[PDB]
């Protein structure tokens, strides 16, 4: 098992609510000038008769409470029936040496600045890349359009990712202590996370159906008869944008009407989330059955024509590299590889990874299909004589 700050965070708030209970269930004691019994942000103390220490066990929700299940916080209150406070007047003197004491905070802190870096180049390049499209006039097919929509869509993908690490700042929290733990379990079963969150789980859908756009209007480039050519767009915009709403929404409903804590993350017992996951993996897998069988057709136009036993496989090599990026083909693998049944710091660390190689999707599919297209080239080369000539 991995366990981090996440899993001590949340086993905190199970011992506040259990220590809130019985502080405001315990009956006071029958005597006078007793101690009072309080919570610290560390441990709960209960009512102590003046005169003498307390024995309380080590609380559990430290990480480290079962290697010795014998130490013994002290903290002492004197005769007269206050908590022996220490030097300058500070927090009452306590006993803490008799239980207390790479990591996964290091690893999610590593691959968070390299997705963060790739999202970063992606997100310039297709602005520039966006603003070639736009700009030229004489590129202005339904391919294109269907080009453009795609790096919409991986725009915002990134801008939402931005969007949820710097709203929550968890980077610079890795290390918090006991009081600062308070925070951060406000901000979690707040509204702004929720829908922060919301927001991200949308764009992240709405990616997977524009290469799954893509794919089936190759597909019916090279399979079917000329048809309506508005009566497609108006389908395929349709498909692509407001898809993702018919089960984005109604995760987010029963999301916000059967739970009452959390940032909407991945329940304890039931399984909410294949809302979600579910139609993402049908379009993966559609997408690859696209993919398979463009594959086959180039295989065969390449062998009806006249060339070598090995050039063939050279061009072959070469087309199946650049069609990997469009179709977004690698993402069946990682949804073999990924687990669906981790929870906490072993699901982050996973999906981290995988953000971390997927991260530079944007920037492949940008430069193959906007910098490296002879005809992007052949109208850098236009526009760049009618000028010379001036
Ligand atoms: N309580 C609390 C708490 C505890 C510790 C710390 C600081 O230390 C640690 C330690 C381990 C991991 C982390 C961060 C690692 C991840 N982020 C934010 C975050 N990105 C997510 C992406 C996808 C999903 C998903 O399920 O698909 C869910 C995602 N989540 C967690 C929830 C979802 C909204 O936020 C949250 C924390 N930080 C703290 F900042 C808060």
């Amino acid at each position: 098992a991995t366990v981090s700050l996440w899993e001590t965070v949340q086993k905190w708030r199970e011992y506040r609510r259990q220590c809130q209970r019985s502080l405001t269930e315990d009956p006071p004691p029958a005597t006078d000038l007793f101690c009072n019994r309080t919570f610290d942000e560390y441990a709960c103390w209960p009512d102590g008769e003046p005169g003498s220490f307390v024995n309380v066990s080590c609380p559990w929700y430290l990480p480290w409470a079962s290697s010795v299940p014998q130490g013994h916080v002290y903290r002492f209150c004197t005769a007269e029936g206050l908590w022996l406070q220490k030097d300058n007047s500070s927090l009452p003197w306590r006993d803490l040496s008799e239980c207390e004491e790479s990591s996964p905070e290091e690893q999610l802190l590593f691959l968070y600045i390299i997705y963060t870096v790739g999202y970063a180049l992606s997100f310039s390049a297709l602005v520039i890349a966006s603003a070639i499209l736009l700009g030229f006039r004489h590129l202005h097919c339904t391919r294109n359009y269907i080009h453009l929509n795609l790096f919409a869509s991986f725009i915002l993908r990134a801008l939402s990712v931005f969007i949820k690490d710097a709203a929550l700042k968890w980077m610079y929290s890795t290390a918090a202590q006991q009081h600062q733990w308070d925070g951060l379990l406000s901000y979690q079963d707040s509204l702004s996370c929720r829908l922060v969150f919301l927001l991200m789980q949308y764009c992240v859908a709405a990616n997977y159906y524009w290469l799954l756009v893509e794919g089936v209007y190759l597909y019916t480039l090279l399979a079917f008869s000329v048809f309506s050519e508005q009566w497609i767009f108006r389908l395929y915009v349709s498909i692509g944008w407001g898809v993702p709403l018919l089960f984005v929404v109604p995760w987010g409903i029963v999301k916000y009407l059967y739970e009452d804590e959390g940032c909407w993350t991945r329940n304890s017992n039931m399984n909410y989330w294949l809302i979600i996951r579910l139609p993402i993996l049908f379009a993966i897998g559609v997408n690859f059955l696209i993919f398979v069988r463009v594959i086959c057709i180039v295989v065969s136009k390449l062998k009806a024509n006249l060339m070598c036993k090995t050039d063939i496989k050279c061009r072959l090599a070469k087309s199946t590299l650049t069609l990997i990026p469009l179709l977004g083909t690698h993402e069946v693998i990682f949804a073999f590889v990924m687990d669906e049944h981790a929870r906490g710091t072993l699901r982050f660390i996973k999906l981290f990874t995988e953000l971390s190689f997927t991260s530079f999707q944007g920037l492949m599919v940008a430069i193959l299909y906007c910098f490296v297209n002879n005809e992007v080239q052949l109208e850098f080369r236009k526009s760049w004589e009618r000028w010379r000539l001036e």
